[PDB]
């Protein structure tokens, strides 16, 4: 159970990571 919790979480820290990733990307692309 601890193990699934953590990677459940460790999952949603990576999708929020490339969510902000894509961000930075498209904002880069406005600069372009």
């Amino acid at each position: 159970r601890e193990k699934e919790r953590q990677n459940r979480l460790a999952e949603e820290r990576a999708r929020r990571e490339e969510e902000e990733n894509r961000r930075k990307a498209e904002d880069e692309a406005r600069k372009k």
